[PDB]
């Protein structure tokens, strides 16, 4: 079985070039990382797709892309697009963007640019916050500088499930 | 079944265009077309990708996109690459741009685009050869510049196969 896992941020940048890093670091154990991003700001063959083929799939000697057209009025429920992915090939699922879903969650605090502390609804499934100043909890506290050792707390979460 | 046709060719002969008047053709038809094209031109999240996220999927509203890198084996299984589709909102899926492959074949010609048509090749998987001149050989030859006409040949060869 194979588990997922959500990464809280606000605004401001960060969890990218934050998760820009933390991503290695978990090849570096081992681990074979997924990663379902959720976006607003809407994303080769483009036309072909505009002209009918909800689906198209474009394939090269690096990497294939598969897009799926749904203007249905979807496209948020995880579980299917999980589903989707080729999981033989990953073992933890980071899941960004998605809001309102319960998952495992780690928030991320990193001050200066936003507000102050206690700013976590820390719901009945935040498993640490990530934070570059001290501060209180009941859960978890990292240090959101040292990708190592979060990279490590979280291989260690995911074992004690698995 | 969920039927694989290819539309073979030669460089310049507007293969990529026939398809775009091709693809709604299939629509007006009732027939959902999947889209499968390859490219050695190599073709948004893109940092956390060559960063170490095999496999991710960008969600959004109107559409989803689930991106595979292959820094080993580039992908050139058809089975597989069709596998990845969902097939439940398909009823056909066009293959275009793999050189060499043995599925169902419609061939492309047209006079002077630096070939002559001796040099065309009627394989075991070749259902038609598109011309858009009459040439003097024993398989359904269509007209490449009727699309309707076109399209119909395919919608009655895929009940022939379903």
């Amino acid at each position: 079985m194979i588990p997922l896992l959500a990464f809280a941020a606000w605004s401001g940048t960060g969890k990218t070039t934050l998760l820009k890093k933390l991503i290695p670091a978990l090849c570096a154990r081992g681990i074979r990382p997924g990663l379902i991003k959720h976006t607003h700001h809407d994303m080769d063959s483009y036309e072909l797709r505009k002209a009918g083929a909800a689906q198209t799939i474009v394939a090269s000697q690096q990497r294939w892309a598969l897009m799926t057209e749904t203007p249905d009025e979807e496209e948020l429920d995880l579980q299917f697009l999980a589903s989707r992915m080729d999981t033989s090939k990953l073992d933890l699922i980071l899941v960004e963007g998605f809001k309102h879903e319960e998952i495992a969650k780690i928030v991320l605090f990193r001050d200066g640019a936003g507000h102050r502390p206690e700013e976590l609804v820390i719901d009945r499934h935040v498993i640490a916050v990530a934070s570059d100043v001290p501060l209180n909890l009941d859960v978890a506290l990292l240090d959101i500088n040292d990708v190592e050792g979060l990279a490590d707390f979280v291989v260690e979460w995911m074992q004690k499930q698995n």
